[PDB]
């Protein structure tokens, strides 16, 4: 946990410390992931894909904050729901590497 921690993304985590305060656009504006290399954006995807399915499922989405900081809170079910819906364009209920790359963007 906190394997992808840096000042910015730590600050994004801190900004949604309270339950139901998170929105992925605001997070990523603070956590400059989009600004990274396409390789470095995929690496974050595989970090989050904790079961190695090749896809990020809602259960891993839940744990998104912990990837950027240790002891972070899990996303609430409603948060996880809203973030999945935003990222899952093909509607299989999962986020693929292409859907990831889209989602990260400003
Ligand atoms: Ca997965
Ligand atoms: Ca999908």
């Amino acid at each position: 946990a906190g394997i992808l921690a840096d000042a910015d993304c730590a600050a994004a985590v801190k900004a949604c410390e309270a339950a139901d305060s998170f929105s992925y656009k605001a997070f990523f504006a603070k956590c400059g992931l989009s600004g990274k290399s396409a390789d470095d954006i995929k690496k974050a995807f595989v970090f989050i894909d904790q079961d190695k399915s090749g896809f990020i499922e809602e259960d891993e989405l839940k744990l998104f904050l912990q990837v950027f900081k240790a002891g972070a809170r899990a996303l609430t079910d409603a948060e996880t729901k809203a973030f999945l819906k935003a990222g899952d364009s093909d509607g299989d209920g999962a986020i693929g590497v292409e859907e990831w790359v889209a989602l990260v963007k400003a």
